[PDB]
């Protein structure tokens, strides 16, 4: 078949019940994540695939970076809260990776600073329980899945894309496989 078991997806031996429809695991301090993001726009290009009434959620990892690694997932967490995922996700790839600026948690919230975000509203999502909730929800969705690296998507809690079995003679040709086949999982 043009879409295989094995190919271009694997099947979760222990399906995760009650689980995003299309759900993405990356981190800011990867580098292929930033390629999949900045380069690739693999996000944006499964979004306008995906069926009427189905929505990607992506979600931050604590594993890459240590100490900062955690305040990025917390910081994803508050981009979530206050809806501001589109205003922070470039600065936030480019501070880690590009520039090297972001080193401490003060400067994570520089960045939304910068993008608009009050100091005080920033500070009271950091220290809510709203935002407690959303890290503890990504921690507990990476152990679901039993994640091992990033950048990973799963399906329906059922199916994880595997780049790796995908045609990569062309980049473009690779970005519309990978969303295409989001889109045959979503209508399993």
């Amino acid at each position: 078949a043009q879409y295989e078991d094995g190919k271009q997806y694997t099947t979760l031996e222990k399906p995760v019940a009650g689980a995003p429809q299309v759900l993405a695991f990356f981190s800011f301090f990867c580098p292929h994540c930033y390629q999949f993001e900045e380069v690739l726009h693999i996000s944006d290009n499964v979004k306008k695939k995906l069926p009427e009434g189905v929505k990607m959620t992506a979600y931050h990892v604590n594993f890459m970076g240590g100490d900062l690694g955690k305040d990025l997932t917390q910081a994803w967490a508050v981009a979530m809260a206050l809806g501001v995922e589109d205003k922070v996700t470039v600065p936030l790839f480019e501070g880690v990776q590009k520039t090297q600026t972001i080193r401490s948690a003060s400067d994570i919230r520089d960045v939304f600073i910068n993008a608009g975000i009050k100091g005080e509203e920033y500070d009271a999502a950091w220290n809510s329980f709203v935002v407690k909730s959303l890290v503890a929800q990504q921690e507990k969705a990476a152990a679901d899945v039993q994640l091992r690296g990033v950048p990973a998507m799963f399906v329906n809690g059922k199916y994880q894309l595997n780049p790796q079995g995908m045609d990569t003679s062309n980049m473009d040709v690779f970005v519309q496989q990978y969303a295409d086949t989001v889109k045959y999982l979503s209508e399993k």
